[PDB]
């Protein structure tokens, strides 16, 4: 006998959207996926390229879990009102530009599901674009003041063709995509931060 | 008798911006109708263009309703105060750019419209734009986080000028429109997504 | 005696920034008029063009009227602090960028004035630009949501130097404004909304024989 | 003996940002200096020009004031938590760009003094700046909304280097600055608009 | 013995973000160092980069402090619920753009630390960028409204490799980092302001 509305009240009651969702005192565990929409802009020169992605974010927060048995299953909800991993790209070179609305997913046993399209500029190896190898652009996406111990990512190896949902009306293809899961620890400080290192083979399409 | 200070406060008073006004349990049936007002930048190599165009979004939200015998019918209410379908381009390269002011208009029936002037980018096939033939541009429209069962979107199919409203000062032309309905689906989950999809056909209009 | 302290706070209860102000059953009467004030990128190929302007604006709020017998009767007041008028130029491609404060004229009497130095691209006939007689680019603005009903817009048209607040400095020059009241329904509803065309008359400066 | 926090938690508790501190009825003593930086763009031939400028700003407000015999005379302020003069640049062809932090400093006797570093472009002359006698920039910046009666601008004309401050890798330099003062009334009303005239004296570098 | 929640609530219960934590009646120290991403825009003529770098911002305030004894002794907390260093780029001429999440890392002795990624543009030394010896461009930062007696800003001289996390895939490379501590006075008043001085040398690569 509960609705949408009880449901998104129940959420607001008890989520904290600047508390991370500690449990117990493990990490919380993140999972970060990337399907590539578009590849624009490309600099050669300057190795600088434009993408469009969806970054398929995705947690739990259990102390948001009510009874889906007659009562909906999933709600959207503003991700102002939720806790969101503080995940940032390191080598971006612009601010993400967020394309679609800025709503989550929550599910009645407490997961958590944040799906954006966002395009944003990279710095990265672009060389070879022109070639039939291609290049081969790596991007690193991890927790931005979130250490291991508080957070953790792992990238979602479910199959899926790496130019699934990539667009075809694009200037280049995608070879091959790969997604690896990467430590970053600098020289001042102990703890490490996890992050999710993707690998963009793509190439310029030739006419025949 | 009440006005509209009375009206649009009562309207601020139940008006729940984030959760979906789902009448029973059935999807909300949002309408969807582009007005191409101009097209601007275009490129046929990149497959990508610059549109301004009208987004007709309607929907209905009984909560809204209030009797209008001996007061206004309709208002004029910041989307802000309401609950607003969750649209995105599937196809966009950039973030929607709201030109006008972000006001819906609300009938006392909870009939809620809202039909903003909206300039974007979308990645298309732009082949043939310099043509008689001219070039197909299709861009896609839907909710981002709500499935067939949470929100259905119909294009208000108005038998009227493709180019009702389109600048005559355009370096492009419109040769036809057509909007169907549709919906896409992925591999993650069942839920499959309604949107629509508008066929843009123009050409450079020819000099001469 | 009152002072502007207690004016504003008074304003700030009666006010509601999100009702229009309508006279028993009266559409509220808003006069628009642009004072063009600049003409930079202006290209003839897309029919495209930069222009800036004082937007003067007026309408009455008789909801916001006091007692100026022994109190200041005007007053400086945020936008955002009262009603406005959701104009908006129906053939523009870019945001109104607003250059100057935000703040609005009010009378005792409720009148109230504002105008805004707006930036702004529109879509137009930038044709002839370069030629003795230029080009003629119609800006079209009028209320986006309001129709004739709640909200009537005529130009404050009166004998005035077109070009009295355009920059000498400035690549064009001004041969002639000219702001005509309109009216459109659209093939959808009823209501039928009102709007203002300005149609400005200009060409480059320095040309030949 | 009061501290920081007291004399901040006290102006919140007096300060009427949206309302002119008016003492008796003369207008409010405004004086604006303009610190050159630098000057980014030239147009010759648009006569536009983009500079960089610190503009010192100070008025008055007594209805701020604190005994600071036994604590600080001064303290950091958000110009939001009080109330600014609102001067604008009439020539100006774009919104002005704040690049340091919103922050004035209050001074216990109630002065005020706000000189935030701004980049913005004007509509100016340009003509002879590549010459040895350099062009000349006038800008004019007064009050938007506040006539001669409520607000008066005077310049704090002293003893100081125009180019004290001025870049020394900009592709210009500065002849000399004067900051006179004059008053702006319009053909729709009978008041004026006191303003500041700053004249610009600049050419561009180029020596031997 | 308390969750993460119990900090951030006791943070937010004693943080004036408005207020500046000076112990006693001594300014407060703000330990300030940039850590090089990247170099991309630059023009010789125009004497203008375009710099991306980790502004390691730190400082204490003693009024965030909590007992770890059986808790966290750290924390992200949005900086908006604490008071930041005013801090400003002298020779900026582009306001700050931050690319990462903007919080900080907070620890119970009261530490602050935030190290946001900016992306800027700076009107320096540009000269000889092309050649061997490399380019010098000097970057000058500190409080805008805070002077020497309020706060106090140095180079932590956490001396480690300059390109450390520079971006290999950038156009130049760096040949050495230098960060001087100075002091600035204006002809407005007696009170200096701290500021660091950052020396960028750096060249455009190439092959030998
Ligand atoms: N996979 C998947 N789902 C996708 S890919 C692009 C849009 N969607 C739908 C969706 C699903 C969940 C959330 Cl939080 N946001 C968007
Ligand atoms: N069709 C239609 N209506 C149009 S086209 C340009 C302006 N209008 C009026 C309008 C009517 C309703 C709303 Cl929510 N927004 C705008
Ligand atoms: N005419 C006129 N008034 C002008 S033109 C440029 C500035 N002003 C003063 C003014 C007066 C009132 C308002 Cl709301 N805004 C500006
Ligand atoms: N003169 C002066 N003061 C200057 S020039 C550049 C920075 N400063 C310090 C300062 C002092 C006070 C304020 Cl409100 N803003 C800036
Ligand atoms: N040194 C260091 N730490 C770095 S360099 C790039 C990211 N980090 C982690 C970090 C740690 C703390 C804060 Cl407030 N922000 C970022």
């Amino acid at each position: 006998a509960a609705d949408r509305a009880d449901i998104l009240y129940n959420i607001r009651q008890t989520s904290r959207p600047d508390v991370i969702p500690t449990q117990r005192d493990r990490p919380v565990a993140v999972s970060v996926s990337l399907k590539f929409i578009n590849i624009l802009e490309v600099n050669e020169i300057t190795n600088e390229v434009d993408v469009v992605f969806w970054q398929r974010t995705t947690w739990s927060d259990r102390t948001l879990a009510w009874d889906s048995s007659h009562s909906p299953d999933q709600v959207s909800v503003p991700i102002s009102s939720l806790w969101v991993p503080d995940l940032a790209a390191y080598n971006a070179i612009s601010k993400p530009e967020v394309l679609t609305p800025q709503l989550a997913r929550v599910v009645s046993d407490g997961e958590v599901l944040y799906m954006p399209s966002i395009r944003q500029r990279f710095s990265c190896d672009v060389s070879g674009v022109d070639t039939e190898s291609g290049a081969t652009c790596r991007i690193k996406i991890g927790s931005w003041t979130h250490h291991s111990r508080e957070i953790s990512v792992d990238p979602t190896t479910e199959n899926s063709d790496d130019s699934e949902y990539f667009s075809q009306y694009s200037r280049f293809e995608i070879l091959d995509v790969t997604q690896k899961k990467n430590s970053v620890t600098y020289s001042c400080c102990p703890e490490a931060y996890e992050d999710v290192e993707v690998s963009l083979n793509f190439r310029k399409k030739g006419r025949s």
